């Protein structure tokens, strides 16, 4: 049994995102005894939920902290919030109706190739895994670019108001110099 760092990639994403390699490579470098996890996330939101129980209910005997990049993020801060577990969240999606609303019909993910179909069905599902009012902000770090070109970033840093926020001006939603975090993120996570 040893920590963990869970890391949830964007929707459309893939445990190969540049971000979540270089926080792997660069965690085996420097803290071996931190075990990393990157799930394949499924698109469908209720089949995330359980996916992602099944990963608590696996790590949660050890130090877990979670980071979460865009619906990533989302996921995070229902994971910190019901099971009581820090995150860090990086240029988050926090109206993941409005951002899924562009995906809906059939899709193929660019960097895995799988097929699927987004329904109206799967947006109200994404809701019930919202977070309001937010109960453990002590649990949270936003981590925000403001050049984020997909996402208005004022949404973010007013729902995480209560919570620690780095904001940096200018970037982009990919989140520029995520490297230059990684200590804190680890330190903030509990698992340093
Ligand atoms: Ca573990
Ligand atoms: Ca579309
Ligand atoms: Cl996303």
């Amino acid at each position: 049994g040893m920590a963990t760092l869970l890391y949830l990639h964007g929707f459309n994403s893939s445990p190969r995102s540049a971000k979540a390699t270089a926080l792997k490579t660069w965690l085996a470098q420097h803290y071996p005894e931190i075990t990393m996890v990157v799930p394949e996330l499924p698109p469908y939101p209720a089949e995330t939920a359980e996916l992602l129980e099944s990963i608590v209910l696996e790590h949660g005997g050890e130090p877990l902290g979670v980071v979460g990049s865009s619906l990533g993020g989302y996921y995070a801060t229902w994971l910190s919030q019901c099971f009581m577990l820090p995150a860090v969240v990086v240029n988050p999606a926090v109206r993941p109706f409005e951002l899924l609303n562009n995906f809906l019909g059939h899709n193929e993910n660019p960097y895995t190739g799988q097929q699927y179909v987004l329904e109206s069905r799967h947006i109200y599902d994404l809701k019930v895994m919202q977070i309001d009012p937010l109960e453990a902000p002590d649990l949270l770090w936003l981590l925000q670019q403001t050049g984020d070109e997909v996402l208005d970033y004022r949404q973010a840093v007013h729902y995480y108001a209560s919570c620690r926020q780095t904001v940096e001006e200018g970037g982009n939603h990919a989140f520029v110099g995520f490297d230059d975090h990684f200590t804190q993120i680890i330190e903030f996570l509990g698992l340093r």
